[PDB]
């Protein structure tokens, strides 16, 4: 999500 935010990281990927």
């Amino acid at each position: 999500a935010r990281a990927x």
